[PDB]
């Protein structure tokens, strides 16, 4: 996250860590047997890690639990990364508390301008690397889809929103990807794409879960 500030020591309960030996993508808690994160952070192999905050630092409220089954997104596009959502189950459910907590699937989609919280572990700096060990939180709004399609010319689908500024300065960011985009209290969005990080004109793209929340709940109670 470019331009965010510390969220603050399990703020955001619902946050995970994907690790396959090191962090490489966030996800969300949906219950307490399911996470969804972005197709594009399939690995064979990982441990969801949930009541995190420094992920270097055992500070007492992790549960780490590895995963039984992933699942992409039967229409997954890794060239277009179009339906880019994927879920893991745990092996074992996690105990939720305070520290740990799912977050709602949305009943109906954001509009443009409503304003999210995106947070993650990825890059801090829009020119140069330095990963912070604390997640990060960043509030920005969706923006309309006009100002998406033409940042993005041909690249935007119905399953894609953008959000943040065009001004650039503040994002979502390698090492983010996976990670929730909450509105309103629901999961409006998972970090996907962008052109680098915080640039001018070059807003971040997000998965639309909106347009899967059907898929999802059928698949969960599938397996
Ligand atoms: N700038 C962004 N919003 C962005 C988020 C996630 C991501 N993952 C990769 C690879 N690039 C990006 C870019
Ligand atoms: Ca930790
Ligand atoms: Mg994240």
């Amino acid at each position: 996250i470019v331009g965010g500030y510390t969220c603050g020591a399990n703020t955001v309960p619902y946050q995970v860590s994907l690790n396959s030996g090191y962090h490489f993508c966030g996800g969300s808690l949906i219950n307490s047997q399911w996470v969804v994160s972005a197709a594009h952070c399939y690995k064979s192999g990982i441990q969801v890690r949930l009541g995190e905050d420094n992920i270097n630092v055992v500070e007492g409220n992790e549960q780490f639990i590895s995963a039984s089954k992933s699942i992409v997104h039967p229409s997954y596009n890794s060239n277009t990364l179009n339906n880019d959502i994927m879920l893991i189950k745990l092996k074992s459910a996690a105990s939720l508390n305070s520290r740990v907590a799912s977050i709602s699937l949305p009943t109906s989609c954001a509009s443009a301008g409503t304003q999210c919280l995106i947070s993650g572990w990825g890059n801090t700096k829009s020119s140069g690397t330095s990963y912070p060990d604390v997640l990060k939180c960043l509030k920005a709004p969706i923006l309309s889809d006009s100002s998406c399609k033409s940042a993005y010319p041909g690249q935007i689908t119905s399953n894609m929103f953008c959000a943040g500024y065009l001004e650039g300065g503040k994002d979502s960011c390698q090492g983010d990807s996976g990670g929730p985009v909450v509105c309103s209290g629901k999961l409006q969005g998972i970090v996907s794409w962008g052109s680098g990080c915080a640039q001018k004109n070059k807003p971040g793209v997000y998965t639309k879960v909106c347009n899967y929340v059907s898929w999802i709940k059928q698949t969960i109670a599938s397996n």
